């Protein structure tokens, strides 16, 4: 049944052609339980660690290093009687490698709690109908409620399917629909068509919503929709839309998947076609057994030497301890590469209440009459500080800290907030904070009294639990409260009859106290008290009290305002019938005005400063809110997100007004306006993906089940610890102490991660060029390969696995939070970048052959001088002749292999050094600045000399340790790099782009 709240009563039950006082039949509720199935949410699963696992071995990329990892295996299996002891190893650390590497691909990228069995706690697990076999109540199973049924509510019930009110039993109806709104203060229902068909959650005050609950009174209603087709069923589908999204740079990596992986194949067919170069002349000596082997060999040594295995670990290890960082700031990581993300945000969507606020309604002002002069009439206003239940605060005059006591009209006002009043105050010792126990907007009286102490009553001896309601006891020991004419509609008021204690002395005779919406509680009243005498209220001063308050629902200020007034003179409670709320205003009738509060929700106080932060960062805050309108403006320009007289006109806009803009004006007030309320749960996300499609990185702040979807939807969401356990599980990272200041903190360790972590790619980038250019030397000119994978593997792992995790804690820039963010589609690598370490590559790849084969002809051990013999080994067996004065095996050496070795080692650790600063030359920036970086190199050195000098280790690496004269052969052909890319600085700082 759609449209209910625009049916009326008989509407909706004439839809399903049943009576209120009988119900749906048994067979009635079988078919519509056919028709609409269960009242039930689906679950959300997501994938068994199975599925999880096998997807790390399905992107391209992963597949190439498996690919050399079973032809590694063949061709290691298949092995001569040689050595079949070691040449196992190669297609293990590569099959480990790739083990390792799904591990911790998993480890970060799983999301171990589900949001939508959190936002299953909302569903209540039974539910109560009237259905025409029984005329009294049947408790059942929610799931098996169905559109059509009579369902009954009450307070502490939550409310299980989307509901047309049709009957309040109680004499008001109040709901707590902070799931879908944000706002705890109760909602008063009534049973009215809302004609609107645009009607908004928060304007059908007929409909009562599956999984928000009831706050007081009795109801009768007629279920519309149940499962999916329910306002929490949307949430759940918002969210159950996963879109599983990556980190900017987790979809560079994903990007450069696709790119390493052609890279290969055209590398591939590339050697084969030098390969197919010499196949016009094999000689046929060795048939082709040995060339379609030589040729894997080839492809083996080129896959690992392009991948840059390793990188997932330093990566890994930079967010991990990135996340650690900002755990100690109480900023909770859920979601490793997020720490990151904030860093390239350039919008952040805030929730209002319980994000940008408390979440705490305050007595912030108030005002009695100080004296009445026939016309004139003057007020006595008060400020009150402090901006949670707790009971701390002051209570201000013309902002200087006075005794509420000294005021006998304070002293009537704290009486009347203290007993006219259904709720008190708790502290939980487990949270360490005081809460509200009843509605916010009479706790936030509770509080009051609480700070205004007016009989001076020493608390500060106190415990936090007993200090809670102590100054409100006080006031219970004065006056009984001997029964309450609760709040009807009508009226818009309620009251508490009180008598004197025993042993007087307070006053003679029984009194009520009234409090209410200033209108109609004025309207009722006769008098007006100035201290403790009382004057009749006239016109005039009717009009000026009116006037006020009018001034604080409007303001800057824009209160919840109470007025407070006691019957001077009540009925005897003989004269008046309880059980008829119709009969109450009457009772309250010929009153004495007293005073006025006015509440908010205000600020938390670090919020203003953080916002000018993220501007000076070059960050738009956004507030969007499912509270009024007026509300959300005032505090955003509390908040400093409007200007304290900023027209607004166009920057401020309800859900409806937003929905009324053409879709292409729509996008665009995304980009101009700051504050959007009265807001859906949809409207959220909606609006989070208008700013992704300027492609703006967008993070969402909330704590609310209705920011869940917002949250999801935003590159980073982000929710406040002491919020729902939906928005934080919806969530990529929780601040554990409410403190948004963290948020600004956060994009700030976002920033320094995402320099430390492109510059790391850079080095360990660098390196795979370098190897991959080699091993295509050493292929192609038909050489004996200067380098091999495990060879390679160790290098990419361990040698460069150290220093790139060393760039991973430079330090970050002091400028760092005064950019703009960076935009999402900036590469990796530009034209100046690129041929840079292309130079850089065409160095370490020709060096390395370059040492390799200097060992042959012009070095002294030596074999060794054969020139264009050395590029033709393949027929030193057979063509044995022209290879005179030489072996046939010490083509196979391990020296000139491990002088190839040893200027990649020496190449790389320079070019970390070279990797600490872009542009800055090494003479402009120290080489000790990164401490770390130098800890990490001595011990890259240390561990290659270890792999030379360690009898297993030569064998499977296949090196043999150098001379001092094979090693000042490696400085002197190694150290220039620095040189180079130095003097690459140098045209770069000036007569480029510097
Ligand atoms: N328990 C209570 N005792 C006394 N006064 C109460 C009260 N609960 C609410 N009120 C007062 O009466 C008014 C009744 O609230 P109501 O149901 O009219 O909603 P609202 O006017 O705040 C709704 P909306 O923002 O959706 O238009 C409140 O604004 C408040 O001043
Ligand atoms: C088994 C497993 O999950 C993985 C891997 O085994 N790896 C990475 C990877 O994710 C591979 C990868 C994909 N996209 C990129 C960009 C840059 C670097 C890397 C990758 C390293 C890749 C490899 C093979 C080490
Ligand atoms: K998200
Ligand atoms: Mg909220
Ligand atoms: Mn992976
Ligand atoms: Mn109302």
């Amino acid at each position: 049944m759609e449209a209910a709240h625009s049916k009326s009563t008989e509407e909706c039950l004439a839809y399903f052609g049943v009576s209120e006082t009988t119900g749906l039949t048994p067979d009635q509720v079988k078919r519509h339980l056919e028709k609409y199935g269960h009242n039930e949410l689906p679950a959300e699963e997501g994938k068994s660690l199975w599925e999880l696992v096998i997807e790390q071995f399905e992107d391209l990329l992963v597949r190439i290093l498996l690919l050399a990892a079973c032809i590694s295996f063949v061709l290691a299996w298949f092995e001569e009687g040689e050595e079949t002891i070691t040449a196992f190893v190669e297609p293990f650390v590569i099959l480990l490698i790739l083990i390792a590497n799904a591990i911790v691909g998993v480890w970060q990228e799983r999301n171990a709690e589900n949001a939508i069995e959190a936002l299953k706690e909302y569903e209540p697990e039974m539910g109560k109908v009237y259905r025409a076999d029984r005329k009294s109540v049947q408790r059942i199973k929610a799931r098996d409620i169905v559109p059509g049924d009579i369902v009954e509510v009450a307070v502490g019930d939550k409310v299980p399917a989307d509901i047309r009110i049709l009957s309040i039993k109680s004499t008001t109806l109040r709901v707590d629909q902070s799931i879908l709104t944000g706002e705890s203060v109760s909602v008063i229902k009534h049973t009215e068509p809302v004609p609107d068909p645009r009607a908004v959650n928060q304007d059908k005050k007929n409909m009562l919503f599956s999984g928000t609950n009831i706050a007081a009174g009795k109801a009768l209603g007629i279920v519309a929709t149940t499962g999916v087709s329910t306002e929490i069923g949307k949430i759940r589908d918002q969210m159950a839309a996963t879109e599983q999204d990556k980190t900017p740079l987790q979809q560079k990596l994903d990007e450069f998947g696709e790119q390493l992986s052609k890279v290969i194949s055209l590398i591939c067919v590339a050697v084969w076609l030098i390969n197919i170069g010499h196949f016009n002349d094999p000689v046929h000596g060795g048939s082709w057994i040995r060339g379609a082997i030589y040729y894997f060999k080839i492809a083996v040594a080129l896959a690992v030497a392009a991948i840059p295995e390793g990188l997932p670990a330093v990566i890994t290890t930079c967010l991990a301890l990135g996340t650690r960082r900002m755990a100690k700031k109480n900023a909770i990581v859920r979601s490793l590469p997020s720490v990151e993300t904030l860093g390239c945000t350039s919008v952040i969507c805030s929730d209002k209440t319980g994000t940008l606020t408390t979440n705490q309604m305050s007595v912030c002002k108030m005002f009695i009459i100080d004296k009445v002069d026939g016309d004139f009439c003057s007020l006595n206003e008060f400020s009150i500080t402090g901006s949670t239940y707790a009971p701390e605060g002051e209570v201000l005059k013309n902002d200087k800290p006075i005794r509420s006591g000294q005021f006998d009209g304070l002293v009537e006002l704290a009486t009347i907030c203290a007993l006219c009043n259904d709720s008190s105050l708790d502290f939980n010792e487990t949270k360490g904070v005081y809460e509200k126990v009843g509605e916010a907007t009479e706790t936030a009286l509770t509080t009051l009294v609480e700070k205004m102490n007016v009989f001076n009553t020493e608390v500060r001896n106190l415990s936090k639990v007993e200090r809670a309601n102590a100054c409100n006891s006080v006031i219970r020991q004065l006056m009984k409260k001997e029964f309450t004419l609760e709040f009807s509609r009508d009226r818009k008021s309620m009251s508490v009859y009180c008598s004197p204690a025993k042993s007087s002395r307070a006053a003679v005779g029984n009194k009520m106290f009234v409090k209410g919406a200033p209108e109609g509680v004025i309207d009722r009243c006769n008098y007006v008290r100035v201290g403790t005498t009382r004057v009749p209220m006239t016109g005039p001063v009717k009009e000026k009290i009116l006037s006020v308050i009018k001034e604080w629902g409007t303001g800057r200020d824009t209160l919840r305002c109470l007025a407070l007034a006691t019957r001077d003179t009540p009925p005897k409670r003989e004269e008046m019938v309880l059980d008829d709320s119709s009969r109450f205003m009457e009772y309250e009738t010929d009153l004495t005005f007293v005073g006025v509060v006015g509440m908010l929700d205000p600020p938390r106080k670090e919020v203003m400063g953080s916002i000018q932060l993220c501007r000076d960062a070059g960050i738009r805050v956004i507030m969007i809110t499912g509270d009024n309108k007026g509300t959300a403006i005032a505090i955003c320009r509390r908040i400093g997100i409007f200007g304290e007289n900023e027209e607004v006109a166009d920057r401020a806009y309800t859900g409806r007004e937003f929905d009324d803009l053409p879709l292409a004006e729509q996008r665009e007030a995304c980009r101009r306006a700051c504050c959007f309320a009265r807001v859906e749960p949809s409207h959220k996300s909606k609006i989070v993906e208008y700013l992704q499609s300027y492609d703006e990185i967008t993070a969402m702040t909330g704590d609310g089940v209705n920011d869940a979807p917002a949250l999801k939807k935003a590159e980073i969401g982000i929710a406040m610890g002491s919020g729902t356990a939906v928005a934080k599980t919806a969530s990529e990272m929780v601040l554990a102490d409410d403190n948004f200041s963290t948020i600004v903190a956060a994009v700030e360790e976002g920033r320094a991660i995402y320099n430390n972590m492109k510059q790391f790619i850079r080095y360990l980038i660098s390196s795979n060029v370098g190897e991959v250019v080699c091993i295509f030397l050493t292929a192609a000119l038909g050489l004996p390969e200067a380098l091999i994978p495990v060879q390679l593997l160790w290098v990419n792992l361990v040698t460069d696995g150290l220093p790139a995790t060393a760039l991973g804690f430079n330090p970050p820039d002091l400028d760092i939070m005064d950019r703009p963010p960076r935009s999402p589609k900036e590469p990796l690598i530009s034209g100046w970048l690129f041929f840079r370490y292309m130079a850089i590559g065409g160095y370490v790849g020709a060096a390395t052959v370059g040492a390799a084969a200097w060992w042959f002809m012009y070095a002294e051990d030596g074999p060794g001088v054969t020139y264009h013999q050395l590029t033709h080994f393949m027929q030193c067996t057979e063509d044995h002749p022209h290879f005179e004065g030489l072996d046939c095996e010490i083509f196979e050496a391990p020296e000139p292999m491990t002088m190839a070795l040893s200027v990649l080692v020496t190449i790389e650790m320079c070019n970390a050094l070279n990797s600490l600063s872009e542009n800055q030359s090494l003479m402009r920036m120290p080489p000790w600045v990164n401490i770390w970086l130098l800890g990490s190199i001595c011990l890259s050195m240390s561990l290659h000399f270890l792999i030379l000098y360690v009898d297993p280790l030569p064998m499977i690496f296949k090196l043999k340790a150098l001379d001092l004269t094979q090693w000042l052969m490696v400085l002197k052909i190694s150290l220039p790099v620095i040189g180079l890319d130095e003097i690459l600085k140098f045209i770069a700082r000036n007569y480029l782009e510097d």
